[PDB]
């Protein structure tokens, strides 16, 4: 009845003429601003660690960031993070299969789709609450804080 369905995923339809799709830049900027990510390539999201940190933001208590590897460097480390994440999906009842065996690969295509839908899928649940991604793994202020600090000067000229 009324009671329940508290923490569920609001499927995404968007079945209409209108079509709002972002590009490599944006697609990344969205996440880089969501949980303060520094991904320079959509393929980077392959790690999954990002998708895992999102579940906690939208649906708290559904995903375990502890079992997630934000420092994942190898391929196997990409699957592990996805594993725990998959739980958050079935936990609520997400009918969006998570292609890890592929996502891990680190492709630029199979990724675009996932993330592409990961955006609208976040707005269908995100009402307007503040979520601190850092506080999730905060310890000693000393440690180097994550920042997009990146700039490369260039541009040859002849005169």
């Amino acid at each position: 009845g009324s009671s329940g369905s508290s923490g569920m995923a609001v499927n995404v339809y968007s079945t209409s003429v209108t079509s709002e799709n972002l590009s490599r830049h944006d697609m990344l900027a969205w996440v880089n601003d969501s949980l303060h990510l520094n991904y320079t390539k959509i393929e980077q999201l392959c790690s999954g660690a990002a998708y895992c940190q999102f579940m906690d933001m939208l649906f708290p208590g559904c995903v375990h960031l502890r079992k997630v590897k934000f420092q994942a460097k190898l391929e196997h480390e990409y699957i592990h993070n996805f594993k725990v994440l998959q739980a958050a999906f079935k936990k609520m009842g997400v009918d969006k299969i998570i292609p890890v065996e592929k996502l891990v690969k680190g492709k630029f295509q199979d990724n675009f789709e996932f993330i592409q839908w990961f955006k609208k899928f976040f707005d269908a649940n995100y009402d307007g609450k503040d979520y601190n991604p850092l506080l999730a793994r905060q310890g000693q202020d000393v440690a180097p804080p994550p920042n997009p600090g990146d700039q490369i000067f260039s541009g040859p000229s002849s005169g």
